[PDB]
Order: C-alpha cells, then sequence, then structure tokens
C-alpha cells in the first residue's frame, strides 16, 4: 500500500509514505495539523487534514474554497500548497482531504508577545500589507486576519494562512456594526495586531461585540456624525445612546514608555510607529489609511520592493450546493 496510518495528537493520520515521523503542532477549527518529514523532498512539511469537511455546507464551502485559492495562489507572503491527496479511493468512499503546506517555525501569536524591536515590527507589518495587497487584488477581502492565522519563519518571512471569507478582537467596527465593507476593512485588523505587538494587550477585548464596541469608544473616542449618519437608524440608535467618549489620544493610548528608548533612531521610530497606529486605527473606514498607502508610510516604506509588491494578480464564491454536490466538486479539485 502506498499509504500508512498513525495516530497524531489524538486524531487518526492516513499519509502517503513519504510523510514521516507526523508530530502535532496544533489545531484549529478548520483542522488538526502535523509536522512531518517528507522523504521525497528531503524537507520537513506542514500536513493538514480536514476535520468534518462534510459536516456541512459551510464546512464544504470554506474546504473547497480553501483548496482551489491555496492553488491558484502563488505569492511568497501567503501559505503554499505543497501537495493534497485522499487515502480513499473513490467518490463513494471519499471521505478526507490532506493538505500539505510549508512548515513554519511559529504564528503571530507568540511573536507579539516578544520585546518590539522596530526592525521586526516594521518588516513583519510590510510582509501582511504585502500578503493583503496580493489577495485584495484578486478580488478576496479577508475580514478575519488575526494572529493565529498568520505564521512565521524563524527568519521572521511571513505568510498569511487562509482566505477569510473564534476570537472576535481583531474585526473592523463596520463589520462589528454591519455597514458593508471595502478592501481597507483588512487595515483596521493590522491595526489591532500592531497596536497588540507594542501593547503586549489585546487591544479591545470583549466577552462580546457589546463590550468590545466598549473599549473602542473609550480608547478611541465616541464616532463623528459623519459615521453615525452611515448607520442603520436602529443600529444608529444604540451608539448614539452610549456615553459620549474623548477619545484616549494615540500618544497616551500608545505611550513612550511602550517603545525603545534613549536613542534618536529609537525616537524617530516611536513616533513613526505611532502615526501608523493613528491611521490604521480609525473607526471610520472612509478616513482610514489604504493598504497602498500604508506601504509608502515611512513605518514600512524602508521595506519596499516593487517585485514583491506588485506582483501579477491570479485569474480564477456565491454559489450554493447540496453537501453531495460540494463533495463531489472537492474530490475533483483533489484528484487534480
Ligand atoms: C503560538 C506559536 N505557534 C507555534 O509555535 N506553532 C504554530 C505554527 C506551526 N507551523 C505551521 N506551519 C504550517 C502550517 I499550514 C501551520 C498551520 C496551519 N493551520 C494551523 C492551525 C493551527 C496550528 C498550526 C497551523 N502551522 C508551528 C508551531
Ligand atoms: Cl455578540
Amino acid at each position: 500500500n502506498q499509504f500508512y496510518s498513525v495516530e497524531v495528537g489524538d486524531s487518526t493520520f492516513t499519509v502517503l509514505k513519504r510523510y514521516q515521523n507526523l508530530k502535532p503542532i496544533g489545531s484549529g477549527a478548520q483542522g488538526i495539523v502535523c509536522a512531518a518529514y517528507d522523504a521525497v523532498l528531503d524537507r520537513n512539511v506542514a500536513i493538514k487534514k480536514l476535520s468534518r469537511p462534510f459536516q456541512n455546507q459551510t464546512h464544504a464551502k470554506r474546504a473547497y474554497r480553501e483548496l482551489v485559492l491555496m492553488k491558484c495562489v502563488n505569492h511568497k507572503n501567503i501559505i503554499s500548497l505543497l501537495n493534497v491527496f485522499t487515502p480513499q479511493k473513490t467518490l463513494e468512499e471519499f471521505q478526507d482531504v490532506y493538505l500539505v503546506m510549508e512548515l513554519m517555525d511559529a504564528n503571530l501569536c507568540q511573536v507579539i508577545q516578544m520585546e518590539l524591536d522596530h526592525e521586526r515590527m516594521s518588516y513583519l507589518l510590510y510582509q501582511m500589507l504585502c500578503g493583503i495587497k496580493h489577495l485584495h487584488s484578486a478580488g478576496i477581502i479577508h475580514r478575519d486576519l488575526k494572529p493565529s492565522n498568520i505564521v512565521v519563519k524563524s527568519d521572521c518571512t511571513l505568510k498569511i494562512l487562509d482566505f477569510g471569507l473564534v476570537t472576535r478582537y481583531y474585526r473592523a467596527p463596520e463589520v462589528i456594526l454591519g455597514m458593508g465593507y471595502k478592501e481597507n476593512v483588512d487595515i483596521w485588523s493590522v491595526g489591532c495586531i500592531m497596536g497588540e505587538m507594542v501593547r503586549h494587550k489585546i487591544l479591545f477585548p470583549g466577552r462580546d461585540y457589546i463590550d468590545q464596541w466598549n473599549k473602542v469608544i473609550e480608547q478611541l473616542g465616541t464616532p463623528c456624525p459623519e459615521f453615525m449618519k452611515k448607520l442603520q437608524p436602529t443600529v444608529r440608535n444604540y451608539v448614539e445612546n452610549r456615553p459620549k467618549y474623548a477619545g484616549l489620544t494615540f500618544p497616551k493610548l500608545f505611550p513612550d514608555s511602550l517603545f525603545p528608548a534613549d536613542s534618536e533612531h529609537n525616537k524617530l521610530k516611536a513616533s513613526q510607529a505611532r502615526d501608523l497606529l493613528s491611521k490604521m486605527l480609525v473607526i471610520d473606514p472612509a478616513k482610514r489609511i489604504s493598504v497602498d498607502d500604508a506601504l509608502q508610510h515611512p513605518y514600512i516604506n524602508v521595506w519596499y520592493d516593487p517585485a514583491e509588491v506588485e506582483a501579477p494578480p491570479p485569474q480564477i464564491d456565491e454559489r450554493e450546493h447540496t453537501i453531495e454536490e460540494w463533495k463531489e466538486l472537492i474530490y475533483k479539485e483533489v484528484m487534480n
């Protein structure tokens, strides 16, 4: 047989024999993931077993979308698909899908805990922006960027793991309040991640959206009439009846005490970093900085290389299907 089975991290992995010494490296709702040695390629890989891809239409659509996009997209800051397989021989027996990807060293949740380094932080932010720019050019607007679905190598090279559309702390006001969104909906999420790299605290924590919104207005201030008028009347009423906050200024939100101190370079960078935060963490998306403009910001633009930023977009998600239909769709996709 060309497969073998091993129990790993309380799941059964049935994989190609090329893949050896499977070790659990974590899990998500999307599936459980192992590190493995690929004997054919002489390199370590990550293997994801999709957890109950057919349990419902939501799972199926996500699995199909992930598979097709990860195949189509080829960018250095988006995780790339190395191989895909199922151990089952027929569509009727078809049950499991295995994704093989490059093995990364850590997700951002770990890196975020490290002591702030301007070189590191600006480089990570630059790469996130490059990945997001590339997704957007393909019509992919993520809406759920968060530290746990962003991964990095020991050398600080960074890749986004998924394609978006449970932790809700990184979601934009227009998403929370149901206003509709544009491309810079993803910039708010970057801003939350950056704010967290600085404070080592979740910016907008909260048991629920009510709690979350309170943290937003307490720190950033009650939004302007311009913004209010763009809300549904019914939503408008709740938001307007909250206590009015003047925002904390960004110097108070992100004081000098949180940044490397006592050199000229360090003074320079703290102010630049705060300026960028001030442009990303903007409640009204009409006033929030774009991806392209963020890449031009002095804090970010030191890393700018046209060959990384200006890559051609891929040339390829509203249709519904039965679970049986999605299954055949996924199967043919697996069989290439
Ligand atoms: C908080 C620190 N994180 C950490 O130490 N690790 C996570 C990432 C991991 N590397 C990897 N490399 C490739 C992939 I694809 C995935 C991965 C994809 N989906 C996941 C879901 C949960 C955990 C890991 C993954 N993960 C190494 C171990
Ligand atoms: Cl809620």
